[PDB]
DNA sequence: GACCACGGCGCC
DNA sequence: CGGCGCCGTGGTC
């Protein structure tokens, strides 16, 4: 009994579609139908019915609505099921996923995406009732948002593409020079990019101690880590390590990137999952925008060829320390807040309170231990990893975590409070309430109890920065539609915008305000801001 | 031509 | 011994 009517559909209809792949930026659209009370209308011609549809309701409905933008329709994504699954419970990513868990059956035709779309709606929206912050993440954050997602998707980056083919050949030299030394010291060539010939290289044949082995099928690793620590048994082991970061950023950034430019916009259009971690953090992919090169001085140049539109400036707004400043808020520690009420780098603090000095007297060197011991605490690093990172004894690094601990009480007090609300109600929570279920947090195996443990009291951290930076999202995008700016990406704490060069300043400082006002805290949000012509100069 | 597991590594 | 996605290799159908 499926019930078959003509196009178009009525309205409030749930949407289900078909793409030739993936990405909306890039799918052929190749069905198209809408479900309502269980009655299916079908497209005889997809790209033409788009344009009888109101918005775009149902599974993946950000999806259409990118396509849709792509074609120059206004379809703004509305409800969608994911985005319901997702709040009750981060483990549904898929609609496959979702459809096996609270029924029906995710196929690869229009209308029983469709009609499916619209049973999950009434089941999930069902189970929803009662849950009234879960409803309010999914009114106030997840669905408008995905209208924001829609937009950011659709308008893609501007690449500067000779700047990365030049590029390309100034690295492919250097790769190519750092080859032939890593075949003289070896004294044969191989495959470089093989971990499995490098294995036998280093370790069979030059004979150097292999320190750790692989998780899965227990190799002698080459990772990173192992060639730092044997930096001095051979020269050939920094020489590795060099063409390593060149063919990373190379085979990852520099060569893949200009190839993904679309002939309609010119622009490079990432894909925005809202529905993809564990802890309502946002991801990016095809490509991944959330992780363009910035640390070494070859990935900053990297940055520099993402630009902005002629007569355009981008604007870079990051949030600084947003984690340990949710930290202050949920734990209520007297000593953190105050640091961030009075305007201090907890960083530049902690070294001060480490190495006895005062915050005046503190290099580089001393801040990046700071670095080590804070986010270390964050998310339960061991004496054994400290004492490694801070090149201490096991012992000395042992007092350090409980110096830290006795320093900020009610940070420890919090961590007990959670995980033991995390095994009463097998769910942890964000300050918004956006839950993640920790099972294995009552193991009877020391390493799983506490691998779950680390996991249980890191989400409500990192879930609440990204519950504030979602809704700061939520806020800023109508302003800026109305100051004629647009909104280009966002990696976790930061945002990337696009304005027209006159406009620059008051949209920064209009960006600025709503980020920072966002939700106010027992501790201030500060935003760092700049504005330049490409990404690095900007954030310059 | 497609797929997948693994080690390895880019970012927050 | 926190959260992601993409690469090349090696293997398979
Ligand atoms: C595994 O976790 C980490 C451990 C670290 C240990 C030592 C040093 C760095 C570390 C970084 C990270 C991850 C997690 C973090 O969110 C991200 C950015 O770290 P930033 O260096 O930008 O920290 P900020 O506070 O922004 O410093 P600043 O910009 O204000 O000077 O990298
Ligand atoms: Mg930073
Ligand atoms: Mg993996």
């Amino acid at each position: 009994a499926l019930e078959e009517a003509p196009w178009p559909p009525p309205e409030g209809a749930f949407v289900g579609f078909v793409l030739s792949r993936k990405e909306p930026m890039w799918a052929d659209l190749l069905a198209l139908a809408a479900a309502r009370g269980g009655r299916v209308h079908r497209a005889p011609e997809p790209y033409k019915a788009l344009r009888d549809l109101k918005e775009a309701r149902g599974l993946l409905a950000k999806d259409l609505s990118v396509l849709a933008l792509r074609e120059g329709l206004g379809l703004p994504p509305g409800d969608d099921p994911m985005l319901l699954a997702y709040l009750l419970d981060p483990s549904n990513t898929t609609p496959e996923g979702v459809a096996r868990r609270y029924g029906g059956e995710w196929t690869e035709e229009a209308g029983e995406r469709a009609a499916l779309s619209e049973r999950l709606f009434a089941n999930l929206w069902g189970r929803l009732e009662g849950e009234e912050r879960l409803l309010w993440l999914y009114r106030e954050v997840e669905r408008p948002l995905s209208a924001v997602l829609a937009h950011m998707e659709a308008t893609g980056v501007r690449l500067d593409v000779a700047y990365l083919r030049a590029l390309s050949l100034e690295v492919a030299e250097e790769i190519a020079r750092l080859e032939a030394e890593v075949f003289r010291l070896a004294g044969h060539p191989f495959n470089l990019n093989s971990r499995d010939q490098l294995e036998r290289v280093l370790f069979d044949e030059l004979g150097l101690p292999a320190i750790g082995k692989t998780e899965k099928t227990g190799k002698r690793s080459t990772s990173a880590a192992v060639l730092e620590a044997l930096r001095e048994a051979h020269p050939i082991v920094e020489k590795i390590l060099q063409y390593r970061e060149l063919t990373k950023l190379k085979s990852t950034y520099i060569d893949p990137l200009p190839d993904l430019i679309h002939p309609r916009t010119g622009r490079l259009h990432t894909r925005f999952n809202q529905t993809a971690t564990a802890t309502g953090r946002l991801s990016s992919s095809d490509p991944n925008l959330q992780n363009i090169p910035v640390r070494t001085p070859l990935g900053q140049r990297i940055r520099r060829a993402f630009i902005a539109e002629e007569g355009w400036l981008l604007v870079a707004l990051d949030y600084s320390q947003i984690e340990l400043r949710v930290l202050a808020h949920l734990s209520g520690d007297e000593n953190l807040i105050r640091v961030f009420q009075e305007g201090r780098d907890i960083h530049t603090e902690t070294a001060s309170w480490m190495f006895g000095v005062p915050r005046e007297a503190v290099d580089p060197l001393m801040r990046r231990a700071a670095k080590t011991i804070n986010f270390g605490v964050l998310y339960g690093m061991s004496a054994h990893r400290l004492s490694q990172e801070l090149a201490i004894p096991y012992e000395e690094a042992q007092a350090f975590i409980e110096r830290y601990f006795q320093s900020f009480p009610k940070v420890r007090a919090w961590i007990e409070k959670t995980l033991e609300e995390g095994r009463r109600r097998g769910y942890v929570e964000t300050l918004f309430g956006r839950r993640r279920y920790v099972p294995d947090l009552e193991a009877r195996v020391k390493s799983v109890r506490e691998a779950a443990e680390r996991m249980a009291f890191n989400m409500p951290v990192q879930g609440t920065a990204a519950d504030l930076m979602k809704l700061a999202m939520v806020k800023l995008f109508p302003r800026l539609e109305e100051m004629g700016a647009r909104m280009l990406l966002q990696v976790h704490d930061e945002l990337v915008l696009e304005a027209p060069k006159e406009r620059a300043e008051a949209v920064a400082r209009l960006a600025k305000e709503v980020m920072e006002g966002v939700y106010p805290l027992a501790v201030p949000l500060e935003v760092e801001v700049g504005i330049g012509e490409d990404w690095l100069s900007a954030k310059e």
